[PDB]
């Protein structure tokens, strides 16, 4: 697992919902042949179960809402000994955006080498983001609360992120929403990767 780790390349996407790292983070796995690990299936085998957990987080991994460390962790490192026999590096899509998150998952994961943190802009992300509740339906449907939880988050990433600069593998990117030109930075990133 981490055995093969300390000597592969392990990548963590972090970002926000309507950001856009959903679309990067997969041509790459798709495009360049890389490991593709996402918390969406990565969870998913516990909802598979159909228990009250493949009540509450099955719906959590669809709109990308709040993952428990428990089972996103857990079932991360159970999908990532899967090839780090022949994995020379993984995607994962949907990390989470707290070190409270972050401290498990060095435990059972194994170590930060790379971190893809898809941004977004305030008011920009914004449109496309928040106004998906009339067709859904967001956190309070307004750009008011957008502004209240913006720091919510932001400040539990203040720490995360920092953590994982101490290894220097955090890699910002501007995805202020399409994916074309946050392409630009994702993919500079991509080619470093190592």
């Amino acid at each position: 697992m981490e055995e093969k780790l300390k000597k592969t390349k392990i990548i963590f996407v972090v970002g926000g919902p309507g950001s856009g790292k959903g679309t990067q983070c997969e041509k790459i796995v798709q495009k360049y042949g890389y490991t593709h690990l996402s918390t969406g299936d990565l969870l998913r085998s516990e909802v598979s179960s159909g228990s009250a957990r493949g009540k509450k987080l099955s719906e959590i991994m669809e709109k990308g809402q709040l993952v428990p460390l428990e089972t996103v962790l857990d079932m991360l490192r159970d999908a990532m000994v899967a090839k780090v026999n022949t994995s020379k590096g993984f995607l994962i899509d949907g990390y989470p955006r707290e070190v409270q998150q972050g401290e498990e998952f060095e435990r059972r994961i194994g170590q930060p080498t790379l971190l893809l943190y898809v941004d977004a802009g305030p008011e920009t992300m914004t449109q496309r983001l928040l106004k998906r509740g009339e067709t859904s339906g967001r956190v309070d449907d307004n750009e008011e609360t957008i502004k209240k939880r913006l720091e919510t988050y932001y400040k539990a990433t203040e720490p995360v992120i920092a953590f994982y600069e101490k290894r220097g593998i955090v890699r910002k990117v501007n995805a202020e929403g399409s994916v074309d030109s946050v392409f630009s930075q994702v993919c500079t990133h991509l080619d470093a990767l190592k």
